[PDB]
């Protein structure tokens, strides 16, 4: 009896983790999807919510310095990635030159002024020396969700996408991507956290233990997160 928010980016993993999750401890994850900045608004809004897994590691702390968060709850549960992506094989190079030469008119990113993943573009979008360029080209979507469906839907040519959204076990299983290297954005280390609701509640500890589990970090490890 578990009511979980849950960034966007971890949207697949989290229902996957949950099926074993309910086999293995009986209690049921019921999540909730969108971004990280939303869900930081609702839970200070009263949403039910009782387990927080965010897209970065500031939002759970964040609201343990408002008094939101269990102290000693908060840990980090996933690792992620950025990756310029286009399902379009032929269009986002290896090197992602694309990005500074390339003809496109729509580049999808998430909202960065909630989802995790959106400021990652940004913030690597700025370390490459390509933010006046590319910022007339931007196109925002609510979570790094919407952002990947712009681009798989066709309303963009490419975007910074999530990882767990075109990866394997190994590998980027569709389309054409460029992984972002980490030296032009902060980490993208996505903390876990028991809020106020979930003090006493026993599927929420029996999920964070869990998500530190082996079923859990081998599903996390095969959506191209980092442990
Ligand atoms: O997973 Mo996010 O918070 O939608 O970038
Ligand atoms: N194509």
């Amino acid at each position: 009896e578990v009511q979980v928010a849950v960034a966007a980016n971890f949207t697949a993993p989290i229902q996957a983790i949950a099926k074993e999750f309910e086999k293995d401890t009986g209690h049921r994850l019921v999540a909730a999807y969108g971004a990280t900045g939303q869900f930081y608004t609702q839970i200070k809004n009263g949403a039910p919510f009782q387990v927080f897994l965010s897209a970065d590691d500031s939002t759970p702390a964040k609201l343990e310095q408002e008094g939101e968060v269990v102290p000693g709850s908060r840990f980090t549960y996933a690792i992620g990635t950025l990756a310029l992506w286009s399902p379009k094989a032929g269009y986002v190079d290896a090197e992602g030159e694309v990005l500074k030469s390339g003809s496109f008119r729509h580049l999808s990113i998430a909202n960065p002024k909630t989802a995790p993943y959106g400021l990652a573009a940004t913030q690597a979008m700025d370390k490459l020396g390509l933010a006046a360029t590319l910022g007339p080209k931007l196109v925002e979507g609510q979570n790094i969700s919407q952002a990947y469906q712009f681009v798989s839907s066709g309303n963009a040519e490419l975007g910074f996408v999530a990882l767990s959204q075109i990866y394997k076990d190994g590998k980027v299983a569709t389309g054409s991507a460029w992984i972002v290297p980490t030296e032009l954005h902060d980490p993208i280390r996505q903390d876990a956290v028991i809020l106020n609701k979930g003090k006493d509640n026993a599927a929420a500890k029996a999920l964070v233990d869990y998500l530190k589990g082996a079923k859990a970090a081998a599903l996390i490890k095969s959506y191209g997160y980092e442990l």
